[PDB]
RNA sequence: GGUGAACUAUGCCUGAAUAGGGUGAAGCCAGAGGAAACUCUGGUGGAGGCUCGUAGCGGUUCUGACGUGCAAAUCGAUCGUCGAAUUUGGGUAUAGGGGCGAAAGACUAAUCGAACCAUCUAGUAGCUGGUUCCUGCCGAAGUUUCCCUCAGGAUAGCAGAAGCUCGUAUCAGUUUUAUGAGGUAAAGCGAAUGAUUAGAGGUUCCGGGGUCGAAAUGACCUUGACCUAUUCUCAAACUUUAA
RNA sequence: UGGAGGUCAGUGACGAAGCCUAGACCGUAAGGUCGGGUCGAACGGCCUCUAGUGCAGAUCUUGGUGGUAGUAGCAAAUAUUCAAAUGAGAACUUUGAAGACUGAAGUGGGGAAAGGUUCCACGUCAACAGCAGUUGGACGUGGGUUAGUCGAUCCUAAGAGAUGGGGAAGCUCCGUUUCAAAGGCCUGAUUUUAUGCAGGCCACCAUCGAAAGGGAAUCCGGUUAAGAUUCCGGAACCUGGAUAUGGAUUCUUCACGGUAACGUAACUGAAUGUGGAGACGUCGGCGCGAGCCCUGGGAGGAGUUAUCUUUUCUUCUUAACAGCUUAUCACCCCGGAAUUGGUUUAUCCGGAGAUGGGGUCUUAUGGCUGGAAGAGGCCAGCACCUUUGCUGGCUCCGGUGCGCUUGUGACGGCCCGUGAAAAUCCACAGGAAGGAAUAGUUUUCAUGCCAGGUCGUACUGAUAACCGCAGCAGGUCUCCAAGGUGAACAGCCUCUAGUUGAUAGAAUAAUGUAGAUAAGGGAAGUCGGCAAAAUAGAUCCGUAACUUCGGGAUAAGGAUUGGCUCUAAGGGUCGGGUACGAUCAACUUAGAACUGGUACGGACAAGGGGAAUCUGACUGUCUAAUUAAAACAUAGCAUUGCGAUGGUCAGAAAGUGAUGUUGACGCAAUGUGAUUUCUGCCCAGUGCUCUGAAUGUCAAAGUGAAGAAAUUCAACCAAGCGCGGGUAAACGGCGGGAGUAACUAUGACUCUCUUAAGGUAGCCAAAUGCCUCGUCAUCUAAUUAGUGACGCGCAUGAAUGGAUUAACGAGAUUCCCACUGUCCCUAUCUACUAUCUAGCGAAACCACAGCCAAGGGAACGGGCUUGGCAGAAUCAGCGGGGAAAGAAGACCCUGUUGAGCUUGACUCUAGUUUGACAUUGUGAAGAGACAUAGAGGGCUACCUUUAUAGUUUCUUUACUUAUUCAAUGAAGCGGAGCUGGAAUUCAUUUUCCACGUUCUAGCAUUCAAGGUCCCAUUCGGGGCUGAUCCGGGUUGAAGACAUUGUCAGGUGGGGAGUUUGGCUGGGGCGGCACAUCUGUUAAACGAUAACGCAGAUGUCCUAAGGGGGGCUCAUGGAGAACAGAAAUCUCCAGUAGAACAAAAGGGUAAAAGCCCCCUUGAUUUUGAUUUUCAGUGUGAAUACAAACCAUGAAAGUGUGGCCUAUCGAUCCUUUAGUCCCUCGGAAUUUGAGGCUAGAGGUGCCAGAAAAGUUACCACAGGGAUAACUGGCUUGUGGCAGUCAAGCGUUCAUAGCGACAUUGCUUUUUGAUUCUUCGAUGUCGGCUCUUCCUAUCAUACCGAAGCAGAAUUCGGUAAGCGUUGGAUUGUUCACCCACUAAUAGGGAACGUGAGCUGGGUUUAGACCGUCGUGAGACAGGUUAGUUUUACCCUACUGAUGAAUGUUACCGCAAUAGUAAUUGAACUUAGUACGAGAGGAACAGUUCAUUCGGAUAAUUGGUUUUUGCGGCUGUCUGAUCA
């Protein structure tokens, strides 16, 4: 057999992301000195569409505390944020939509987004349109804070990790059917070359583990071990279960 | 170990190209009806991977032409599509068990179910083909045994050549005489084994039946449950005999 | 024969070698010698030496050359002609005259890529331009490409890529700002001075990458053989560069004005910061320009003028740049708006200030002027052979629009799509610095001065400049774009411009290719309506089922359409004493009358339609070059993994990467495949996943006995595996048998075995059903087709998706209407061919060749044999033959030849996972702790234990510096703390904070202002503090874990390599004839074959071996008390009819059988022999020798089994055999290695270690071997005969005919394997000829159970015919019909260079069944390139030399031959018939079918382009 399609993606030749029209890496500002003993005010000058991203981005201008210069930052726009608005970043920032409070400074049940995984990483969690993080609670001894992630996962991290109060804007995007192969075409041409997708069973055995046969059929179980090697990991990888999901999963 | 993305496949970057019709979406205007909810009518508007149809892009049928062609894929008519998942130039990226693939094992320079170039490499071939002067003498084999042996080998045989040891060759694909061995042909089955056609005595040792009703071994026949003399026809795996 | 040593003191320019020579001689021959000719420098004989030494073949190599053959051919792209000139030479060159075409998405005018000189000129024609050539993209010689402004250069884009550094043995790889000590300009200084020496801002990080992206700036006129936005003449602009004049400071230093938007000629402005431009998609309508189009007047020129619009055509132009002026939008000021107003085509805007009234700028765009009329263009006139001008005019006014194109503007629509970057330029904020006696600044005002290098610049850009081997009908990016028709860059015609190229000439036979027409019928043709035809535009009318409500729809269906003369409706522009008109203007509609050979979208252009089924939702995509599809995508649906020290993937590695400028509304991996309605049951199997009592398994390391050590273990032993659970929108799967309802039939019901579950909802002879052409209905005259419906469905079925489904489809299919040459049944026409000619001129192929019949032959001969015969040279055709050509068959088999693909094949492997050790740096805890110790259990060795020196726990931690991770321009860390807050201390500090910023789209920078002590407060300064001190750990996370290195287990078709027997009446399946044994085949020694026949073996036995002894067996006859057919018991008879392990055959009777006693000879040693045989091995073992034994009184017998079968090499391991030998510097004890004899096993049995598939396929071969024909055979098939039991009513034989039996045929199928695998094209049909007869019809006749008619049987007879259709690819079949009949066959199962291609039988795809899978299927289905004749022969026709010429009329050998059948009337309603019924011969009139002619008529055909009509355009109109 030959190298299969999912194997060829790691080379990154034609599968690198199409990044020409993007507005930059959407990041929180650097956790420098002001954000950790006070707050710093900034103004959102524009909210723009980022190609390949469902969520809008916010351009915010902070002042440099150490030099006479206007420092722009690329925040993910939370729902309700408008141009001409002040957003306050730091530990003493007020609990308002658009502010960049540390997780330890917010009460239980706070809806945050673009949350840091580690203090200073400038934001990792709940960044896609319509997503958010909830504050389940705090653990002041060994200063920590447990949060609820958009996938439903529970995660405990340091209370110094910052986030934007509110929910990412652009929510409800996947509620509209694309209705047309052409709409899926335009969606993925600004993202990466992952579309359209030929089924493995419609291939020949040289091209895919699913390929071949006098009928289109997988032939072997499509659930694949975690310890399988590349070229073998096609189908449902390390699947705990399969089939239509009935009932709940205690989520 | 090298060389190719000038074709083509796919991403990206930067540019360019696409008559005229049909249909008539939302939004909007004006009337009409209604208690209200709202409904109706006439316009306006110009939507759509809509539609007829050029350029373009494809390539359905004639299984038309041609089929040592205009052409290693073309020509003509007929066709699909024609504002978009559209067509396309240049730049750029991905390179051979690699790429790329809306997937045909397709495409990757007329090369693809693994490109091309050189070298290893005069690769190996129990297989096919060929194997170059004359005359003289001799002269076969397709058989034995073994072998992943069955289109091949080894071995023995058959053949050639070289000879070596004597002055009548202890021999012979022959006969005779003598003496053995043989189970074939034929023959045989009133001989064994096995088959096999017909008639010739008696006898209730279970059962088929009756003069008379168990009438006692009862004045009858029927497998013979106990009997010898015949008789027709046979044998590769029968035989006394026996060429 | 080449070369070498020796010799002939060989031949030779008075001629060596070579070559030619139906000249000679010699030799059987290979060859040698010589005559003659040609020839010019070397070469022979003999003795020897030596080798790259001898050709007919190798689809041999290289080269050369034939027949074919003056042949095929030189036919696409409408088309040429006349004359002259130039030339030997003109169909093709030039010039003129015509005729035509491209017809502005051109045959026009430019470019990009590419080419490279093809450009241009002059000479010139050997070759090239497939004819020609005087011509040329040819040949030879030259000339030609002129830039500050046009491009490159500059900039960045995807992306390439150094350095720092890190990998890599290394070529090199990563990496691109990363863990790097990566930086200019002003009066600083400004006289050893230009860095001798305190003058700031940083936080820049290479570079390459666009001749279509971004960019500084140029235009017009002229000019050349060729260059020009480059040269020239005018007229501009931009960039760089020093001062300088013109207007402003010394009485306000850095302008005024406008309430304001903002204006003007200027009108300082550093660091630092900020903003704008550069800079952006697409579509639609509207507006406005430019150019083009149209048009009026006038001023010129040309055309037409028998007649006729003041007519037709054409010129009448104005660049860059400068000034003034000119805008939708936007903004400002002023009354402050509901009766809401303004307003676009499009419906937006207004108290956030509308309407209204007043108000700036961007040469957007236009106008005027300069440029600039002097240019250019149009007329008229003079120059009259110095390669040259001069003169006079005109060049002026307008109008029009759904026009075309382009640009612009203001808008509106779309997106889960929102449509580069940088260079570069400016602006703003700011307030560092500087400015008073002729000065200072303004060089963003005007004017002035100088320079602007380098590389490219010709031409083509394509039916001849590029690529396709070429001057190739192919391919190759783009700009401009006239008139008419018309909706239209459709088609058609025309203008400007450009071409007129393409081998040609002759009347154009057959057959063709391309284009057409057709009486009557109308799909009867055919697999199939393939092909063609058929109302096609527009207007009006009218439009069904169904539907996802959007469609379907142009459904269907109908009417009209010309010309002319009229009518009606529809618009734009003004002076207001508080309803009025002349002007002017354009094509859209609608109507009427009239008119005509009822014609009119008149050419052109231009949908056939409908009723249904299968299938895929749709649009889209692919097998370039046989498959466009139902295949793939798709949206939708569902499932899976992953929260970043992550999932998926990459890399040799790396301080390395893609996803990722990412973050679950995400990325990654799969399946299904719109909507609707649904998606049932099964987790047993295979996976996948989740879990941890281990008297379960268990690797390295590590830990545990004793002399000496090398050397076995155990171990909540790591993971894994096992154990347990989950999971089917994972792979997948989803049953039988029997009975039963009061007529039968069926079975609601009922047991019974069984599965993980037994197929649910649905659906169906479906693209899935074998049987099967299912059954019923419908459709038809007739239907293997279609549709509807139906069942015990070979083998339907639910996201391996089920059912449905509007719309859509170059997709399967059926029917109907229309339509037709598809056909009945052909005919006719046109062009180009073919043909003939002049030139030019191939190829395939070719052992030799070319007439048959039979024969025999390798079983289908051109040759050979016997016959028929046979006469030059030939032309056009033609498709019978040459088993024609094209390719070392692609099918099949063989090979110890592959490859692609797959898997629980064998052997591994990247990766991954797990453990140990190592970079792994201190302590604590009941350290499984070493000797003396209770209990719980039907004094007794796992279970909280402690008293007696001493290094270790299950395993958690009081750490950080090693290592790891992440950010930052390493900006603020850890403490002490300075005024105060605090549920507040019981004695001045025992924690922590403001370190004093949250209405607002402002601002924040110049050692900082201030404050306190100091200075010649001389560009104004210094110190401290504002802004606390101390510690220099940049800051966090992480931590002796990870990571990394090594080793060790697991996993690992992701990957690699390899393998995947043999025989065989082809191979496969089957079997084993593969190692053996008995009988037979087997033919009386021995041997002897077949997948011959009948059987057997891989064992069994301490006795079933050995010895000895005793005794007779099977079976019948003869008795008995419950005793019998079978229990015994006793006599008889009994040649073995029993038994002896087994198969069979032999053998055995005081035994070889049966019973008893004793035993292990079934033992040692090693030789000889027999069988298979090579006289090898193996297996059996026959007879001895030397021992030891057993038994028996003894003779003797016994070296396994009464005999013939019952089995195993090398290497390795292991055992036994006196430590026998060796371990080689010498020893001792372990270990190892040797010698002899066994065992462990190879059954494919003289002995490899081994799974599939290929319909994607490959190679070497095979006719040693299958799939056709042919040949042998003829079982089977088919067709006859003999006999005659019987049938035929009482009769074998009219007609039949059993039981038997003899044949024939090769129109069946087997059997075989002879021919062919360096290929003989295969099914069927179509077409066409001939033959056979085993006669269906027609002629004559015989017979009958022939009384007539009709039949039946038979004879001679193949002369003559033997059909049209529905269904099916079909042969076959079947049905509907038709006259006389609808007989059977052959000819390579006749006939594919004759067709066709429906079927079969490549590659695509679907289904069902099967398979884990790749895949398979004599299962169904759909799509799937049909090549070449010009040769020989044959045939059909056509010429023709030659037996004196030439001409005419003849004969007639030989060959061919042709007519056929029916009906009606009459006979005759007769003969016959005691009825029905019902002939025949003679006669007459017609008609099947076939044949030969012919064209009077009728019909068909039309380039008679003959006449007429009609449309569009062009010739000005008319005529034409």
């Amino acid at each position: 057999g030959r190298v299969i399609r999912n194997q060829r993606k790691g080379a990154g030749s034609i599968f690198t992301s199409h990044t020409r029209l993007r507005q930059g890496a959407a990041k929180l500002r650097t956790l420098d000195y002001a954000e950790r003993h006070g707050y710093i005010r900034g103004i959102v000058k524009q909210i723009v569409h980022d190609s390949g991203r469902g969520a809008p981005l916010a351009k915010v201008v902070f002042r440099d505390p150490y030099k006479y210069r206007l420092r722009e930052e690329i925040f993910i726009a939370n729902e309700g944020v408008h141009t001409g608005q002040f957003i306050y970043a730091g530990k003493k920032a007020s609990l308002n939509v658009g502010n960049v409070l540390p997780l330890g400074s917010v009460p239980e049940g706070t809806i945050v987004s673009n949350v840091e995984e580690k203090p200073g990483d400038r934001g990792a969690l709940a960044r896609a349109s319509g997503n958010y993080v909830i504050i389940i609670g705090h653990n002041p001894d060994e200063n920590k804070t447990r949060v609820r992630l958009p996938s439903g996962a529970k995660k405990v991290i340091s209370s110094d990790a910052r986030g934007v109060i509110g929910v990412i804007a652009g929510g409800g995007r996947v509620d509209k059917p694309l209705l047309k192969a052409g709409r899926a075409f335009h969606k993925y041409r600004l993202k990466r070359n992952s579309w359209p997708k030929t089924r493995g069973v419609a291939m020949n055995p040289v091209d895919h583990p699913h390929g071949g046969g006098n009928h289109q059929h997988i032939g072997k179980a499509s659930t694949i071990s975690r310890g399988a090697v590349s070229g073998q990991k096609a189908g449902l990888i390390a699947a705990r279960r399969t089939g239509l999901l009935r009932g709940s999963q205690k989520t």
